[PDB]
């Protein structure tokens, strides 16, 4: 009645239940594949996702929230293939992943045309399926907000608008883009609370964290696993922080797990990491039950209403 | 048997006949069409492709290399229903289109695993056909050299050196890359008469593209039609002075016609202002008459059409 999701009726968002707000099924280079198709083994793709989800689902999980989109290789039969084989909650997105330019397709494309494509698979459904989009993806990293990537957000912005469909992004945290998406969004009229600023986690400046916070986001804390970016004993002290200051209202926690998409960069990254380690550290830190049920369920509901 | 074909037994170069080095059946973003197909329309490219190629084989053409690749959308199926609704001789190539960054895949893979998905393509076949690829196609663009786009150029010269296939080449006329873009090969091992550096006739700077044509490359005055990067007059005038100047045995011509493209800008769409009289016969229409008319035999008309393509795959 709300949240769709892939081969599935749609749920109101009091039927999330408990969520992995930013985990992928699979991504891959979708002009590599087409030309390369030797380099993959689909076979081994699907059973790797299908455990990885199982796994998640054996410790409650009962939603996942997959950002792949456009540049990421969002295939919607694959996640329909993993949705049957295992009965999870899939929301799937819209949106385009550049951290340049776009696509030659979009030259003297205006903004409005680009939200047009966000809206399609809002309303329409996506790549010739009724699965609809719930939710807009964009991105920015180490170039910064180029003029490609200031297009995209803008038509994000006009699809969440049009659509009510809130809006995940993809954040380098040590050079302000977070900071910067938030900000051109809310400009263009999108309720900051419809906003989830990716891959904070990723510093442990919490002052940074907590400006975007502030302005009313959701603040990504959705890598753990990736030491290479973030040790986990790091992460984790920066979450404990700010819960124990009042952030919970605004934490969301997940891995950005690619599930079939190491020893030194990522030893320990898989789609469970936070039940073997991080929501036990916050337990064991005085955490109650109630501040974890807020990140993993409150958050996610108030995110999609 | 030597130049692979799409859809055919392979040729010898001396059979290849009257070629359009550089033309495409069909263009597009891999991503954007993938993501939403609803844009596109196939049974309408399809009735494109084929009318031009006919028109094309109705003034002589024999043979078409498309240099479609990743990047590009290259579909060897799609390049395989045209070959059957049309016979013509049509060359598929292989190597990746970029202007700034290698996509994500590449990330911390080497100069030769790019390379060995070229030779892939060469000696293996094209997306799981047999259709085997004859020929290198690499990129540089506004933005000059970067650091991903000379990975690709060095891995074109690994393949070379290892199959043998020529190199084709998109420039931007203005900025030197077509001169690195040779320069890096040859460095590389590369034979320069293997290399065909594109987009030159976008200059009238006859100087530059000497240049290019001393150093032992051909020189691709290949976007005939393509007004906005210089109208066919001042090409027909630049064509010409090479040919006087005796360039004629490194000249090659084309229109770089997109029987269908996907971008915006669109050059031939409300906007025929930017390539009025584009399409993949224009040469036969325009160019070839003007060159016969100023003292361009029939000789030299068969050297650029025929012999240099001979010898570029040869
Ligand atoms: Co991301
Ligand atoms: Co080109
Ligand atoms: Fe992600
Ligand atoms: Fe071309």
């Amino acid at each position: 009645m709300r949240i769709p999701l892939v081969g599935k009726d749609s749920i109101e968002s009091k039927d999330i239940g408990f969520t992995l707000i930013h985990e992928h099924l699979r991504v891959f280079s979708e002009a590599v594949r087409q030309q390369w198709p030797h380099l993959y083994n689909e076979d081994e793709e699907f059973r790797n996702a299908v455990n990885e989800v199982k796994r998640a689902m054996q410790f409650g999980v009962k939603t996942i929230v997959d950002p792949t989109v456009m540049g990421l290789g969002r295939d919607i039969r694959f996640m329909e293939k993993v949705v049957k084989a295992t009965g999870i909650n899939l929301v799937a997105g819209t949106g385009i992943y550049i951290y340049i330019d776009l696509p030659f397709y979009f030259l003297n494309r205006s903004i409005d045309e680009i939200a047009d494509l966000f809206i399609h698979d809002i309303k329409e459904g996506i790549q010739g399926t009724l699965n609809k989009a719930g939710f807009v993806k964009i991105a920015a990293d180490e170039p910064g907000i180029t003029k490609d990537v200031e297009k995209v957000i803008r038509a994000a912005a006009i699809a969440n608008k049009e659509t009510k469909v809130p809006i995940i992004t993809h954040s380098n945290a040590h050079n302000n883009t977070g900071l910067e998406q938030q900000r051109i969004l809310t400009e263009e009229g999108v309720d900051p609370g419809k906003i989830l600023i990716g891959h904070l986690g990723d510093t442990d400046n919490i002052d940074y964290i907590k400006k975007i916070a502030d302005k009313g986001s959701f603040i990504g804390l959705d890598r753990y696993g990736l030491d290479l970016f973030l040790p986990v004993d790091k992460r984790n002290e920066t979450t404990l922080r700010l819960i124990k200051d009042g952030y919970s209202d605004k934490i969301m926690i997940s891995h950005d797990y690619l599930c079939t998409f190491k020893p030194k960069l990522a030893p320990r990254w898989s789609i469970t990491l936070i039940f073997e380690d991080t929501i036990p550290f916050l337990k064991r830190n005085g955490v109650n039950e109630e501040v974890i049920a807020t990140i993993f369920k409150e958050n996610p509901k108030k995110f999609f209403s």
